[PDB]
């Protein structure tokens, strides 16, 4: 479970970075 | 942007499945 | 923890619904 | 759309904090 949670966290960090970028492009 | 958002959607689909699985394990 | 996980799942379900909508608007 | 994406970002910020907290509890 620890490893699963770490992977989900890394995904959400990526989402924050990606959505902040889209925000800027818009 | 559309391709990006598709990838995010796919991630969230995986997150719901994994977190639901974790919730049952616990 | 169970309740926290359920809330995160509900958020991600909303994200899927919202991003599918944005997808369509774009 | 920009307002929507901001709300998603805010959610993911909460998710990273909560999942990290869960990861420590476990
Ligand atoms: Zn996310
Ligand atoms: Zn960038
Ligand atoms: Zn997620
Ligand atoms: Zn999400
Ligand atoms: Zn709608
Ligand atoms: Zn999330």
């Amino acid at each position: 479970i620890e490893e699963l949670l770490r992977k989900i966290i890394e995904d959400d960090v990526r989402h924050i970075a990606e959505l902040e970028d889209i925000e800027k492009w818009l």
